[PDB]
């Protein structure tokens, strides 16, 4: 249940998400591409899903990958901005969930983004505490897949 | 090209876009839904394209319409944030262009959004000067359709 998942976002979790986002969200192009390249490096079996982006190994030099990465960061921005109202958070999550359901992405495969997020956070000096907070937000999307 | 259309956006136009967005973008749920409902009210022929959203006459109550409307405002947020770097504005514009190309939305049809944008701007007392600035930004997307 996406509603039960959203209920797991306690005051402390919401605070950790906001505090860490203030840093990671400050460079959407840089961190967005970092997230994607890490996903492809640690989970090469997911590359096939991104056929439209072309050669993803080119990273930042790939115009389609850069546009996608920046856009992805705005989806995360949308989640953070909706933390105050669970009903609005849910409708935004379900919108993006549909984008992945049509792509045949399961809850388990979507969860593969947790590794990259933990690594990007760590590179900015945000440890397991923050990684776990983000895993709970990702869990809300998983509940809708 | 799309690059040419973006590189032409002048300092004065960027200023008007940013000043008006400070206001219209401060209530994404409210103004996003207003934009969509105005589109359906003045251009009833477009309703059929949004069948995935269900009964759009339900307005704010329709969670799918609310989710779509909020997310649409973040696409505009992405455009505004990239105004000073045409290279980044272009790759983001092309990303959202593909979303509409797949739905068979023509450049002319995309331009139907100008009416609703003008009305929403007017509700906040932003005149023709601002409506003209937004039409120029919309034209950047049209260059990609
Ligand atoms: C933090 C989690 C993630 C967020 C917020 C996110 C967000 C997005 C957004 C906003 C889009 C564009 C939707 C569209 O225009 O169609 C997208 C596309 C896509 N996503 Fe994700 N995504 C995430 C994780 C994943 C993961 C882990 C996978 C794969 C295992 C995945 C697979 C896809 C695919 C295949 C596309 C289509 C790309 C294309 O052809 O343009 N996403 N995602
Ligand atoms: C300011 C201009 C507009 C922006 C920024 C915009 C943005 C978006 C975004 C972000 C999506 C979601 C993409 C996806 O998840 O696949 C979308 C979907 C769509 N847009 Fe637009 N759009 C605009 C104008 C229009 C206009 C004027 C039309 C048609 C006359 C249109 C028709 C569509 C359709 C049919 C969809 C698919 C909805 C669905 O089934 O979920 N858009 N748009």
């Amino acid at each position: 249940s996406v509603y039960d998942a959203a209920a797991q976002l306690t005051a402390d979790v919401k605070k950790d998400l906001r505090d860490s986002w203030k840093v990671i969200g400050s460079d959407k192009k840089g961190n967005g591409v970092a997230l994607m390249t890490t996903l492809f490096a640690d989970n090469q079996e997911t590359i096939g899903y991104f056929k439209r982006l072309g050669d993803v190994s080119q990273g930042m030099a790939n115009d389609k990958l850069r546009g996608h990465s920046i856009t992805l960061m705005y989806a995360l921005q949308a989640f953070i901005d909706q933390l105050d109202n669970p009903d609005d958070l849910v409708c935004v999550v379900e919108k993006f969930a549909v984008n992945h359901i049509t792509r045949k992405i399961s809850a388990a495969e979507f969860g593969k983004i947790n590794g990259p997020i933990k690594k990007v956070l760590a590179s900015k000096n945000f440890g397991d505490k923050y990684a776990n907070a983000w895993a709970k937000l990702v869990a809300v999307v998983q509940a809708a897949l």
